[PDB]
């Protein structure tokens, strides 16, 4: 409250942080079907089912521009990225297995590196 404080958590180093962490999941092999943004064009439904696309690409020009104030924010739109492919890929393809393994591999790398 007012001038009642917990002590001060050092989070001078959560942007670079954050950056490594996105690094490790755009090289994973199975980041294929998250590095850029679906293309509305060219995928029946998605425009209208998903409400809030998402994907590793925007997610690193928002890190990159300042647009996330602080790591909650930049988690969040990580697990967009999962929660949107849940919602649209059956869990029985290639893409919704690789929805579930990018989000057990963030969801250790992020209480590893901060947890």
């Amino acid at each position: 409250s007012m001038s009642v404080k917990k002590p001060k958590r050092d989070d001078s180093k959560d942007l670079a942080l954050c950056s490594m962490i996105l690094t490790e999941m755009e090289t994973h092999e199975d980041a294929w079907p998250f590095l850029l943004p679906v293309n509305l064009k060219l995928v029946p439904g998605y425009k209208k089912v998903i409400k809030k696309p998402m994907d590793f690409s925007t997610i690193r020009e928002k890190l990159s521009s300042g647009q996330y104030p602080n790591l909650e924010t930049f988690a969040l739109d990580v697990r967009l990225v999962f929660d949107n492919c849940e919602t649209f890929n059956e869990d029985d393809s290639d893409i919704g297995r690789a929805g579930h393994n990018m989000r057990k591999y963030f969801e250790k790398k992020w209480t590893d590196t901060f947890k």
